[PDB]
């Protein structure tokens, strides 16, 4: 039983032998350079309509946590920006690290956050999220960074919930959270095409990385670094560093909505 991971045997500089495309043409996260990246007066606004998200459950999976969502219906939906059509919100998790100057997966200029929450969405077009992923327009995934200072108030009652999944298979029953709440103020953002971040690693994912971050307390990014990327009754091993670093960018140009 030798499954990939974020560790020395089976972290991400090993993903490739599992999963060859790792050394693809479209992988993700990059660097995010600022100066280099293109204004496009073309982008539109980013629609982000979250009014009716109907979240279902939370889930430790070994490698972070999931907030799912019901998708059965056209409820929590991202459009416009730079994408066609319509994609439907399925469950949102995060990447942290386990010190405050790491953990993003994308970086700024090559600056580290603290963590990186990645809210995922695929294309309608496709009918569901398996076919989705096997298109290269089928995702569409919204990232924000986290860095510490003050609270985020939207972010606690996932907080509070993690003691009840510290370990690899739980689950635990979380309705009503409103993903509205871990939004920053400004819809800013670059945009350019990439991967999932973890195996299958799936070149299907239009990424749009807010710029402006959310701000998170300590006591905040402390609780995730209790979790376990082990299950019940294994030697603890804390979930922590669960991010893929920076990949080539392959001449792909990143685009910014702003300036
Ligand atoms: C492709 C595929 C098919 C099935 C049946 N399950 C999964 S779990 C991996 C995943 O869902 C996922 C979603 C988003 C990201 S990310 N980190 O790029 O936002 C990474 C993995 N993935
Ligand atoms: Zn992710």
């Amino acid at each position: 039983s030798h499954h990939w991971g974020y560790g020395k045997h089976n972290g991400p500089e090993h993903w490739h032998k599992d999963f060859p495309i790792a050394k693809g043409e479209r992988q993700s996260p990059v660097d995010i350079d600022t100066h280099t990246a293109k204004y496009d007066p073309s982008l539109k606004p980013l629609s982000v309509s979250y009014d009716q998200a109907t979240s279902l459950r939370i889930l430790n999976n070994g490698h972070a946590f999931n907030v799912e969502f019901d998708d059965s219906q056209d409820k929590a939906v991202l459009k416009g920006g730079p994408l066609d059509g319509t994609y439907r919100l399925i469950q949102f998790h995060f990447h942290w690290g386990s010190l405050d100057g790491q953990g993003s997966e994308h970086t700024v200029d090559k600056k580290k956050y603290a963590a990186e929450l990645h809210l995922v969405h695929w294309n309608t077009k496709y009918g569901d999220f398996g076919k989705a992923v096997q298109q290269p327009d089928g995702l569409a995934v919204l990232g924000i960074f986290l860095k510490v200072g003050s609270a985020k108030p939207g972010l606690q009652k996932v907080v509070d919930v993690l003691d009840s999944i510290k370990t690899k298979g739980k689950s635990a029953d979380f309705t009503n959270f409103d993903p509205r709440g871990l939004l920053p103020e400004s819809l800013d953002y670059w945009t350019y095409p990439g991967s999932l971040t973890t195996p299958p690693l799936l070149e299907c994912v239009t990424w749009i990385v807010l710029k402006e971050p959310i701000s998170v307390s300590s006591e905040q990014v402390l609780k995730f670094r209790k979790l376990n990327f082990n299950g019940e009754g294994e030697p603890e091993e804390l979930m922590v560093d669960n991010w893929r670093p920076a990949q080539p960018l392959k001449n792909r140009q990143i685009k910014a909505s702003f300036k």
